[PDB]
């Protein structure tokens, strides 16, 4: 058994996450992430730490949505209309 296939083995057949490979997994995990944030200046308005993370999420979630409406339009307007955005 060389360490590659033992290394390979090992990572595919561990059960669990990491996947995220998916358009809309990941403008989800985005938007659980920005409402989570959003929420949290809420109750944090003196915050300015967490400003420039909230904004930098926005802009990568706002890449990944128009990718999704180039590529293909249903799962673009899909995802769009169950995460309420």
């Amino acid at each position: 058994l060389t360490q590659e296939r033992k290394r390979e083995i090992i990572e595919q057949f561990k059960v669990h996450e990491n996947d995220t490979g998916s358009p809309e997994v990941q403008i989800a995990i985005l938007t659980e992430q920005i409402n989570n944030l959003n929420e949290h200046l809420r109750v944090h308005k003196k915050d300015h730490h967490s400003r420039r993370g909230l904004l930098k999420m926005v802009g990568k979630r706002r890449r990944l949505l128009a990718y999704l409406r180039n590529k293909d339009v249903a799962r673009y307007r899909e995802i769009v209309e169950k995460l309420g955005l």
